């Protein structure tokens, strides 16, 4: 339902952001105003994404 996966490695830049690595599996909490970030949680933590790095998987 809420369950993604990272279409791109991304880099945490902000203190408020999160690593991830391509392939891997998030639960998605939100999103912000734009839509451009969302507020995900993975193995390693929770914090924002870029929207378009994840996509669902069932």
């Amino acid at each position: 339902p809420n369950l993604f996966v990272a279409l791109y490695d991304f880099v945490a830049s902000g203190d408020n952001t999160l690593s991830i690595t391509k392939g891997e599996k998030l639960r998605v909490l939100g999103y912000n105003q734009t839509g451009e970030w969302c507020e995900a949680q993975t193995k390693n933590g929770q914090g924002w994404v870029p929207s378009n790095y994840i996509t669902p998987v069932n």
